[PDB]
């Protein structure tokens, strides 16, 4: 497997090592043929390229099968012209890959439901994948502005646009429960119904994989109530937007989440925390998001469905083990990383 | 105080009663100067006038100064011809009097935290409005529609529609803590901006209110994390309609909230859960929430604001002292009143 290694800014290098150290470690107990190179990325390639997405790495990209990515964005690359910045260079790679749907999981570890903002009776057993669709919808539609008197912005979606992020949500609840929700609002909306039309159409070529549809509003209430009854959502870009990140203050700590982004070309796996610039370099940064987007990589960029969740329930036990200082403990990024390391045998 | 009362369906007559019998009782120890009338809504106006809002009906509405509405609806007339539906008896109503804002408050009471689906340290203190742009927006947005190939819909605000439903928010306010919270999307749409602009142009007529504005991705992991730190929040139809549904799982009980809409005409104040025909004439329906909308309406129909939170006092201590059956106790409508009243003295 050809992965391209984009460690990024802040704790990026130490957290995507550790991650790595992982990989390497499944490797050699399984010989997945590794082969990973690291790319200048954000940035640590604007101080030395001028740029945050510098050619070489493009090319990087293109020539791997999956990207493992750190962290991106510093107060140092603020200030900079938007051509330049970072979090630019982010927007760029996912182009670049046509990538149209966003993983986004929430899952609350077992004996962790204490950091939840839920009771424990309803954090326990939560497991939820939200995909959505990226790059359309209202945040693109047009037509599109302002004047003194009024605004407008339109929510358009074309059947290729739903059919493709539809059919991610079936491949990767395959690999899951098998258990699709559709989310829309076709009870008041004509692109709603057309959504719920098109995917249900869609579902016909996966009859091992249930469907459901429901309704935006009624699915934030199913989230904060019921979230353990759910595997697999996809949705729109805006309702996904709302939708992922409600679903992100249930496992009540946003270093434990990883992310995934599909499409045409190569996939990419990130954590969802920041850089974290204060603390580069003192251990400490706790690396469960990057083992967990290398967990995303193994399932969704190579379908090795069993490595992934082996990786995933050693984390499960490092967490209650050897606890990162963000957990109130005190292993930092190496100790952990050990403990993950020793269940993975 | 000409208050028009419209029991409606189902266990309507039962708790409208209830909330009758609280007015009736401040009414004497106060000389409100309560006159009321009931006329016939809903179901029961089908079945004896052939139609859910009939001419006395809309006559009556328009004479006073609220309407005290009860529960709408059942399987009964779910098989008839739209135009004469209960449901559709309500969009006249609200349509008639031009009520463009839609009140809907969520609070957990002391002591009732374990009803909550939140942990009882966050769940401790929540008392939040939101309200509720009904006229406007994507639900009735223009163009709008539908093809084999694609479908679309559009977000559409004028500066007087944003300006009136602010207004409310901030009287509202003003009634409360004295600080809103305007939620948008801002950094990505222009209606967003359009949004934040005008609330913040208003705002500057009401120099005792604070004003804040929140993207509404983030307001969704607010009011999951910290909804106690919140008192008013207004938003856009599509926006209100999602919030208001998750704010409204937070108590951890339909049958507690109550719910308002404000506008040019005669304010309308009706318990948010339905008729339940299983259950009309056994008593054990609870009142709260037909109670609570009498709370609501001495408020902000009246101004009565010392007396309103003088009745939601009472009710709390009811809560405790005598739980309804649906809070896993015997009380029936009558009991459960007859404490609310003993606590209103």
């Amino acid at each position: 497997m050809k992965v391209a290694v984009l460690p990024g800014d802040g704790i990026g290098p130490e957290v995507t090592e550790a991650a790595l150290k992982v990989l390497r470690a499944l490797d050699e107990a399984e010989g997945l043929g590794l082969a990973y190179e690291v790319f200048p990325f954000g940035g640590a390639a604007i101080d030395a390229f001028g740029e945050p997405f510098p050619e070489p790495t493009r090319k990087g990209v293109e020539e791997a099968e999956a990207v493992l990515l750190g962290s991106v964005g510093g107060p140092k690359w603020d200030g900079l012209p938007r051509k330049i910045r970072p979090e630019t260079g982010l927007l760029s790679l996912r182009k670049s890959q046509d990538l149209f749907a966003n993983l986004r999981p929430a899952k609350v570890f077992p004996g962790l439901e204490r950091l939840s903002p839920l009771k424990e009776e309803i954090a326990r057993g939560v497991d939820v994948l939200i995909v959505r669709e990226l790059t359309g919808g209202i945040y693109f539609g047009e037509p599109r502005g302002m004047s003194e008197a009024e605004a407008w912005n339109t929510e358009r979606y074309s059947k290729p646009e739903v059919e493709r992020v539809a059919r991610v949500a079936f491949e990767v609840a395959r690999k899951r429960r098998k258990h699709v929700v559709s989310v829309d609002k076709a009870n008041v909306l004509e692109v709603g119904e057309f959504w719920r039309k098109t995917v249900e159409e869609v579902g016909r070529g996966y009859p091992d994989v249930a469907l459901e549809h429901q309704y935006v509003d009624a699915m934030a209430m199913h989230l904060v109530r019921s979230p353990a009854r759910f595997d697999v959502v996809v949705t729109g870009n805006i309702f996904g937007d709302i939708l992922s990140d409600l679903a992100s203050v249930l496992p009540g700590s946003l270093g434990l989440l990883p992310s995934a982004s599909l499409g045409r070309g190569t996939p990419v796996f990130e954590p969802v925390h920041g850089s974290a610039p204060d603390i580069a370099g003192k251990g400490i940064a706790n690396p469960t998001a990057a083992i967990l987007s290398a967990a995303m990589m193994l399932e969704h960029a190579f379908g090795l469905v069993e490595l992934a969740r082996k990786v995933e329930d050693a984390v499960a036990k490092a967490l209650l083990e050897t606890p990162p200082p963000d957990l109130g403990g005190s292993a930092g990024t190496e100790a952990f990383t050990a403990t993950v390391l020793r269940h993975l045998a």
